[PDB]
């Protein structure tokens, strides 16, 4: 909470998206795995519609690099200043923005559409149209006169919830705030840490609730979802590395009723 | 006749070719250009892909015949040869290799046509691997010279004959005329093993093209010229295909109307 008063952007980036975590060519890896959790699910074309909300974007964009050929109107978001910064330099090509090609590259190898990836990068700048402040811990998480066109035809949402609640009920009620952002009948493609308790991100300590899988699918019957999908990677030996604790990563595939 | 005169007029043009500039004319953008499939780039890649995935072109050795400063033309051959020749007649090409071949900063970035390579062979290899194992099976670059009877030298480091060979721009770019031409498919030729199988690349209808101060002298051929050479080397065409160079792609480095891709397997 106060905590991510010191959250480091960068030091984020490299503690989970830099080598070893972010090493894409072995396709046991954190990485690739996710990339294809994103990439199998938009495949199936049942997610589709025309606008997007990416729910704690932090500092990143590979969690849209499969969802932007089927969304034309992408909202960003984060609760810090600085990761929303952090995004605008990548959306704008600005200087010393992160270099997300190894991420583009790989999502157009899964998809195999034949797709270079600088159309791919191309695509995804020029339909992200905002980047939004939000707090999932209020009933209204984009506030009130928002820009954000809603309710969103789909939602993305990768290790934001279960980051920022301190129990289980908080992380239950921060998914109800969110969900109130989807229209019925949309979708919600939440990919999260399993039973992680901290990570590091620079100076900035991060305390975590640690989940289950079986809890994350409960919480999403709970909040009103039909889950259809609800994966699990667990985190082999060489990718614990110091920055957390984290022993799985979740992949959930679910559709608002 | 006499092909000792033509030979010394390409010899002499070509100590004038620079690497760079040559590598920029046809291997960065718009020809270089990967994103457009409709682009030269992108089909030259695919026909190579798309004949080593019949997996009916194999073995243990291959050679590339007039590599020049560029490797894409084995990047989906090296996932079926253990061991690759790399050639060129220009000392500042083979240097230009050595440089890639050693991972410096200062060589020519194939990474795109890696990648692109990877993309379509479509088995979710990532590039870095793809360019690895090029740099651990090319295991030899060395001098040549098509116009000799024994276009590598007497005795050669290369293990001969060869399962396969490659060439990519080369014969046509070298020959005066349709005999030199058809003396070097000739020449090469007595490298391959009988049974074993040719991928040839080049210009069609092309009489010049720019590398820097030089500008060669090109012999224009068309497919069917290029198809009766083949024929009258003794190979069985399984594949030759055109493309036909976009207006958009003629950008005055040379007067090329299409390029050609030959699938042929040597009689025996
Ligand atoms: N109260 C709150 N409401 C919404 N987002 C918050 C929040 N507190 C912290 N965040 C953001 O939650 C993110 C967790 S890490 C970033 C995850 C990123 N989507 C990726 O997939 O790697 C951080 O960017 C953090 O700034
Ligand atoms: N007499 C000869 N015998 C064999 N190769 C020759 C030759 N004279 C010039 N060459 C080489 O023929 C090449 C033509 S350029 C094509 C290079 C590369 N294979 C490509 O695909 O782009 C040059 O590298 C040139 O140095
Ligand atoms: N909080 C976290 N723990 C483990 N892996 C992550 N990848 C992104 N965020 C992470
Ligand atoms: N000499 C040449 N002419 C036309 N296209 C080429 N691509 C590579 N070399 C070429």
């Amino acid at each position: 909470a106060s905590a991510y008063q010191r959250f480091e952007p960068r030091a984020y980036l490299r503690n989970n998206y830099a080598p070893p975590r972010g090493d894409l060519c072995n396709p046991n890896g954190v990485g690739p795995w996710k990339l294809r959790c994103l990439a199998q699910t938009f495949a199936t074309g049942e997610v589709s519609g025309r606008t997007l909300i990416d729910i704690g974007s932090g500092p990143t964009v590979y969690q849209l690099l499969s969802a932007c050929s089927h969304f034309e109107d992408i909202t960003m978001t984060d609760f810090l200043e600085v990761n929303r910064q952090e995004l605008g330099r990548w959306l704008q090509e600005e200087p010393g923005a992160f270099n997300w090609s190894m991420y583009s590259q790989h999502a157009c190898l899964i998809e195999g559409k034949g797709e270079c990836w600088q159309d791919k990068e191309r695509q995804l700048r020029a339909r992200v149209k905002r980047v939004l402040p939000i707090d999932v811990h209020q009933p209204q998480p984009l506030g009130a006169g928002s820009p954000a066109p809603l309710p969103a035809d789909a939602l993305v949402s990768a290790f934001c919830l279960e980051a920022v609640s301190p129990d289980l009920a908080s992380f239950q009620r921060a998914l109800d705030h969110i969900t109130t952002l989807l229209r019925p009948g949309g979708h919600l493609l939440l990919i999260g840490a399993l039973e992680e308790s901290w990570y590091l991100a620079g100076e900035a300590r991060l305390t975590v609730v640690p989940v289950s899988e079986e809890e994350v699918r409960e919480a999403l019957v709970r909040s009103g979802y039909k889950v259809r999908d609800l994966r699990t990677y667990i985190m082999p030996a060489h990718l614990q590395t110091g920055v957390d604790d984290v022993k799985g990563v979740f992949f959930a595939w679910a559709q608002k009723v």
